[PDB]
């Protein structure tokens, strides 16, 4: 089941900068940062919320580390902005599998590697009304 | 202070049709359905989770009710997809004012109406790194 907004994808040029905005803005502090080469992104997430199924809200903000990336490719042709939403699930293999029954593309056969050692896949967008859609499962189980 | 994500707004040509997937696909039901003549949206609230301040965080899908709206215009550009996003607090006016006082552009002097009585304000996307960020009190106060 997707039980929570796991996060918003942020693209971003200057991750720095970026950061920085949401921080001085906001207050939101930088909860983890890394690099994802096989993604092609640097990212930090910045945690708002803890949620009611026992994970967390994130601003998920992204600078490519190459052109020829997903989000490289998307901030030549849109700006920055919003590039993705996720929904956290305790069993990703299982709510991908019934998606994809479903019609919907997915995107990976098997879930990918994602931020703080979570799983990931992604649902195309012309298959969610232009959404860019992730469902990830979080490294650490979690107590609702 | 921003304590949670309250929504993540996603512009639709047909709400019906959304909502429908929506629900087909992941299972989100219609918490709420709205229609706000002065934002000229025709509105679905589906909740996704319950956060730690006491809120929740919610799916708003968006037709426009005129093409000469904020949705309609910006639908006509880009075509269906994410369009805002929207950070929850329990003073509104105050965090909108203290956002005013860094610079970034408030859109409204005071905060409108907006979803199940919430008031709500928004911030220029061209001062966000182009993410249109709305601010909502909701209309019942929350115990975190
Ligand atoms: C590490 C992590 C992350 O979130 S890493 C996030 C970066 N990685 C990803 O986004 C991986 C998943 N995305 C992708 O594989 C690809 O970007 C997509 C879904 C396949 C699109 O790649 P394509 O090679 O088709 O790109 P392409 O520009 O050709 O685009 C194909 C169509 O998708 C539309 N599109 C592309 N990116 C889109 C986006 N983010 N949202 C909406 N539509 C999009 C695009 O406008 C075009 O529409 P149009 O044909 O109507 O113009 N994490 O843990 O959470
Ligand atoms: C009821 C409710 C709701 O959420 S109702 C949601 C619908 N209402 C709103 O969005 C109201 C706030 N938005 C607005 O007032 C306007 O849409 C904006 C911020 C002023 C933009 O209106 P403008 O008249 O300037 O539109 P315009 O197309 O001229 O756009 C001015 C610049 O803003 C960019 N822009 C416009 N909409 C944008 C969006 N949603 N995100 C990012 N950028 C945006 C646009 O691409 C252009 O950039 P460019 O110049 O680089 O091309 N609720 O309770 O939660
Ligand atoms: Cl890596
Ligand atoms: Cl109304
Ligand atoms: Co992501
Ligand atoms: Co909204």
């Amino acid at each position: 089941s997707l039980t929570r907004i796991d996060h918003i994808g942020i693209a971003c040029h200057d991750l720095d900068a970026t950061v920085e905005f949401y921080r001085a803005t906001y207050g939101f502090e930088v909860f983890h940062t890394e690099v994802n080469e096989e993604q092609g992104v640097r990212e930090a997430m910045l945690k708002i919320n803890d949620t009611s199924d026992g994970g967390a809200s994130y601003l998920q903000l992204l600078e490519p580390t190459r052109e020829d990336s997903a989000v490289g490719k998307w901030l030549a042709k849109n700006g920055e902005g919003v590039h993705h939403i996720a929904f956290g699930t305790a069993d990703v293999d299982a709510d991908a599998a019934d998606i994809r029954d479903k019609g919907v593309r997915v995107l990976y056969d098997e879930p990918r590697r994602g931020s703080m050692g979570s799983r990931i896949t992604f649902l195309h967008p012309k298959d969610c009304h232009g959404v860019l859609t992730e469902l990830v499962t979080s490294a650490a189980v979690e107590s609702p």
